[PDB]
């Protein structure tokens, strides 16, 4: 019965990936843990690059995090979703970060909301670090199933 769960943050770059880690550890290194409720979760920062090693692939969830200040943002969620874990034994959820700032239409051919809809994933989850523990606790939750 393991209570530490791994976290793979995935986005763009300057998404607000590090935001995420820094709001866990309660703030307004690519590692970042903290407890949950008691559940320990891990979060690793996955930087923007061409491909995902399979070594970023592994976790017990991950988080596709969003810009919703960037329309090209959410193509690159959809894109790893599918590649990577659309086949697989992997929960995730997608966060709109930045939540805060102005939601510009997103330039992909699907709607997040249907998107996740169609792929039985939850809805995307609005997010800022100006912060809430309410997607770090569904992430440990999800990861217990
Ligand atoms: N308005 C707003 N800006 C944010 C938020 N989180 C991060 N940012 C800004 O986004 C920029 C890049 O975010 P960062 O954490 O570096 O994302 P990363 O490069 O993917 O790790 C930073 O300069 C932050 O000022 C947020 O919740 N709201």
């Amino acid at each position: 019965q393991r209570n530490v769960f791994r976290c793979n943050v995935i986005g763009v770059k300057n998404c607000g990936k590090s935001g995420v880690l820094q709001a866990l550890l309660g703030r307004n290194s690519y590692y970042a843990i903290n407890t949950v409720y008691e559940k320990y979760l891990l979060l690793h920062d996955i930087s923007e690059s061409e491909f995902l090693t399979e070594a970023e692939i592994i976790c017990d969830v991950v988080c596709l995090v969003y810009d919703v200040s960037n329309p090209k943002s959410f193509e690159y969620c959809a894109r790893i979703f599918k590649q990577h874990f659309m086949d697989s034994r992997i929960p995730c959820l997608i966060v709109a970060a930045k939540s805060d700032l102005h939601e510009v239409k997103q330039e992909y051919s699907i709607s997040p909301t249907d998107f996740c809809r169609k792929h039985k994933m939850p809805p995307p989850q609005a997010f800022t670090c100006n912060p809430s523990k309410d997607i770090f606790v569904k992430l440990t939750t999800m990861a217990m199933y």
